[PDB]
């Protein structure tokens, strides 16, 4: 009825998609892992996917076009972790960002919906991969 | 100092910036792998993307967000074409995008940031043999 056939993500609501971003970088300044200073930058880069969640959409969104901005927001988080950190490990200290995003997850929904915590990690790998890590 | 904050981002141009998305779709369809319904679907998301370039730049460029866009235009194409992809194999398919990627970039600017080619080839390894797409 009211709710059919759809992929219910935790992004259906406005109010649901910024609590994301407003707990994740909670995480990040308290930890201060990567520098306060570059934590509420990274909110400006989780910030644009999040806006444009309702913009990339045209008029009619299909399936395949809906999630491509899950990948989109991934991708950067990974490298976000690597940007403040000029000197260190970027797995070593992932692991608050490991917590963070389960954490924020924990506290926006409640669902262990941390596989779009898995897709990071193994992003950040393949980034330390290329010569664009180290310049 | 002076020439520390220079943005070679040529999607912060709108011509260059259109050129890419502009000749990338026509090359598809005018090879006809993915078929027009799927040129006519990617314009969007990749879109979504040169208009947040406009928006993450604020007021002061940090070094951060400036490269945190590149990859995530590349994710916007990387799970994108893997969903019209659908049939078996990505890699053989994928390889007239990469094609269409190749003609883009050598029309748009003439360099040819086949690294860039790589960038989204290399993340669709990695999604399209997750149990999220075999589904």
């Amino acid at each position: 009825g009211s709710g059919n056939s759809a992929s219910q993500s935790p992004f259906s609501n406005p109010n649901t998609a910024e609590a994301f971003a407003r707990s994740f970088v909670s995480n990040i300044v308290s930890s201060g892992e990567f520098g306060a200073q570059g934590a509420e930058d990274f909110d400006d880069i989780i910030q644009s996917l999040i806006q444009a969640q309702s913009m990339g959409k045209g008029r009619h969104d299909t399936k395949a076009k809906a999630k491509a901005m899950q990948v989109a927001l991934a991708s950067s988080i990974a490298e976000l972790v690597i940007a403040e950190s000029s000197g260190g490990d970027v797995q070593r200290k992932t692991n608050v960002i490991s917590n963070a995003l389960r954490n924020a997850l924990m506290s926006t929904t409640g669902s262990p919906n941390e596989e779009f915590v898995h897709e990071v990690q193994d992003l950040i790998q393949m980034l330390s991969q290329e010569q664009i890590n180290e310049v």
